[PDB]
């Protein structure tokens, strides 16, 4: 149950009606996001200003919590929103109160620590309740993916302040606020975070869907962009030797996530192990949809970010590619469908979004796949870039995207195509990788609930929505999904 969901029903949805469909859903999933978001001039207006709810589902399950991880990416779409709209000031003034409660919620001392604890230990806590206060029962802490993504939301909000809107706040005279310049945001907000991914990201702890623990792909993917992200940011403010300290930091991350320590790139198979402790102790195999996942959140479309893992690394296209063709026979409700599918978390997965059985795929999971061709296009095509494909991903073109022999006759002889822009197999490949794209939008058209809300799954037999409903996190996983469809197709 859900009682305090509000349905929009602004439309009937047509399933055989993809363009119009994308029009609506544009508005109406930014509607269910920003329901799930405590401010006083939301529909929300009775929770704490800054709370983010992972869903408005209290039983069956029960994810009327606060997630760290939820929030910022949940926040990561508001800032998309918020620099699409030139620096929206009832968006900004929602963005100011989650950072208000994010410095609460680092000072609440919880099971996994406190914030006076070496390096603000504290803040690994995966979750807490509405009203800002600790989460108490079993659960799989720490997870050290939420301080990288919330400094990542928290810098890039601070950006955006200067970039935007002349580097003024617009919370700053209210009375509940931790902050009076965007200079007390960095060394009391955002650089507590950064303190904790420097002092935890090489400790053990559990993954993104809360169930293993051990080197995980994710979270040192989204700690390496926190970090490398942050230095400007701390030059900014004068910290100097910090910044440093973050740079020198990211390097090291990055060398960790692209060699044998962290154990990710895997050339037996070809592809990403996400989870490579697991592996080795022969419990999964490595296919996950944080593989991509990941790179999405880190190469956001604006930035041009220059961070290890774009959607472009080999390892990853094939954790994708190999990922969608076990979904494609694992899921009776894909049995169908020819091109993109509806898409799990990984393969070894039991949990069926209130209990364990058998997994099911996922909305956001499926919605994040829909942006992986469109942002390879968009990549290319926006900077003029060369599309190259590497042998390791040539199974994956053929099948979807190209004929690759008819870009070059000699391809199986190479260990790359290089395929110039402005070519017309350049064009070929761009319009293909969308026209691909689309087809993971479709799938969500087919299964969307009639009101346009996203549950976290949809079941893989019949494709039902189930699980928690209206997920934050498939809200914004789509609507980011719709923003790249549309930057790529607008491109001349
Ligand atoms: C919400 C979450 O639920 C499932 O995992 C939960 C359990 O439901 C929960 O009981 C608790 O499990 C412990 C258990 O009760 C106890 O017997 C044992 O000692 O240890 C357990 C903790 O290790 O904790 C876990 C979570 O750690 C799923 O397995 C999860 O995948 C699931 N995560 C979802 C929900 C959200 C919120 O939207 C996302 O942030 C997330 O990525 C997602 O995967
Ligand atoms: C309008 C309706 O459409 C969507 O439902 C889909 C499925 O997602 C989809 O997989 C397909 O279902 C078939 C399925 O593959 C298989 O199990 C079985 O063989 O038969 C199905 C084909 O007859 O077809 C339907 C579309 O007909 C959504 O998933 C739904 O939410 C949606 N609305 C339903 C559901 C509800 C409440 O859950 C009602 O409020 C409503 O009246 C109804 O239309
Ligand atoms: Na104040
Ligand atoms: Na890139």
């Amino acid at each position: 149950a859900y009682p305090s969901f509000e349905a929009y029903s602004n439309y009937k949805v047509d399933r055989t009606d993809l363009e119009t469909f994308l029009d609506k859903q544009k508005e109406v999933s930014l509607y269910y996001l920003l329901q799930n978001i405590a401010y006083p001039e939301g529909q929300f207006n009775n929770g704490v200003p800054g709370t983010v709810i992972a869903s408005p589902s209290t039983s069956n399950p029960d994810y009327y919590y606060q997630w760290t991880r939820d929030s910022a990416i949940t926040f990561l779409t508001v800032l998309s929103e918020l620099e699409d709209n030139n620096f929206n000031t009832t968006l900004a003034k929602a963005v100011e109160y989650y950072i208000n409660t994010s410095y609460n919620l680092q000072r609440t001392s919880n099971p996994s620590g406190s914030f006076d604890d070496e390096n603000h230990k504290g803040l690994g806590e995966p979750k807490f309740n509405t009203d800002g206060s600790a989460y108490t029962g079993a659960w799989g802490r720490p997870q050290n993916d939420g301080p990288a993504l919330r400094a990542y939301a928290i810098s890039r909000y601070l950006n955006d302040v200067n970039s935007l809107n002349e580097g003024k706040l617009v919370l700053t005279d209210s009375g509940d606020i931790n902050f009076s310049s965007t200079e007390d945001i960095y060394k009391n907000i955002i650089k507590p975070d950064l303190e904790y991914v420097i002092g935890y990201w090489d400790s053990t702890g559990f993954d993104l869907w809360e169930e293993n623990q051990g080197r995980h792909f994710f979270t040192s993917l989204v700690q390496q962009k926190a970090l490398a992200y942050a230095v400007d940011i701390a030059k900014s403010f004068d910290d100097g030797d910090f910044a440093n300290t973050l740079s020198s930091t990211a390097s090291t991350l990055e060398s960790y996530l692209s060699g044998s320590d962290g154990g990710f790139v895997n050339t037996d198979v070809n592809h990403i192990v996400e989870n490579p402790d697991l592996l080795q102790q022969n419990s999964r195999q490595g296919l996950d949809s944080a593989t991509y996942i990941g790179p999405l959140l880190t190469h956001d479309i604006g930035e041009s970010s220059s961070t290890p893992f774009d959607v472009d690394n080999e390892y990853v296209l094939q954790s994708y590619y190999l990922l969608l063709e076990d979904n494609k026979d694992r899921y009776s409700v894909n049995s169908a469908y020819s091109a993109g599918a509806a898409i799990g978390r990984y393969p070894e997965d039991v949990y069926n979004g209130d209990g364990s059985s058998e997994g099911n795929p996922w909305f956001l999971a499926t919605a994040y796949a829909a942006q992986v061709p469109y942002k390879l296009a968009y990549d290319a095509k926006s900077a003029s870039n060369d599309i190259t494909i590497n042998k390791i991903n040539y199974d994956f073109f053929n099948k979807y995207i190209v004929d690759l022999s008819t870009i070059n006759s000699a391809y199986q002889s190479s260990d790359s195509v290089t395929i110039k822009s402005g070519s017309d197999e350049f064009n070929t490949v761009a319009d293909n990788l969308v026209t691909f794209g689309d087809s993971f939008l479709q799938v969500i058209l087919d299964h969307i609930n009639d009101d346009g809300s996203l549950n976290e799954q949809l079941n893989r037999y019949t494709g039902y929505s189930t699980g928690a409903y209206s997920l934050t996190w498939s809200s914004g996983a789509l609507l980011e999904a719709i923003r790249l469809r549309n930057k790529v197709k607008a491109l001349a």
